[PDB]
């Protein structure tokens, strides 16, 4: 058929790893797009499968948050050395959006940066580099230190 269900696989904390996990998945099953909703509590990874045209990764996280939990997901800033024709940025946004355990990925055309809002346990910079390398651009970190070199 048509439709292209995404998977989002992210780490959530606060789980008792029984009723809590089940409460999340059941609560998320309230949503229409939520085609399936699973929680590999053994590895503390919430994996939710839904259409990106009803629900929205942001609402998924919001529902987890409203359930009284927190996602181990961080807004890491990156710099981009590929865009120009306002096209690569759009594609990279729509990619980075949900590589695996990415909640969000807004791009800036002011400083040619991307904030990647993702789970650094499930994925890591190397994946980002390898992905963008596949898109055929080069991806830089915004400092990744802020002059914190000591010895």
């Amino acid at each position: 058929m048509l439709s292209e269900q995404k998977e989002i696989a992210m780490q959530v904390s606060g789980m008792t790893c029984a009723a809590c996990a089940a409460r999340i998945e059941k609560g998320l099953k309230r949503m229409p797009g939520v085609t399936d909703a699973n929680v590999n509590l053994a590895t503390e990874t919430v994996n939710v499968i839904y259409d990106p045209a009803e629900t929205g990764t942001a609402a998924i996280q919001e529902k987890i948050e409203k359930l009284g939990y927190h996602v181990v997901t961080e807004k890491a800033e990156f710099d981009i050395e590929g865009m120009t024709c306002a096209a690569c940025a759009n594609r990279i946004e729509k990619r980075l959006n949900k590589i695996e355990g990415v909640a969000n990925a807004p791009v800036n055309f002011a400083l040619e940066t991307v904030t990647v809002e993702y789970n650094p346990k499930e994925a890591s910079v190397s994946d980002l580099k390898e992905a963008v390398d596949k898109l055929g651009y080069k991806l830089k970190l915004k400092g990744e230190q802020d002059s914190i070199e000591g010895r």
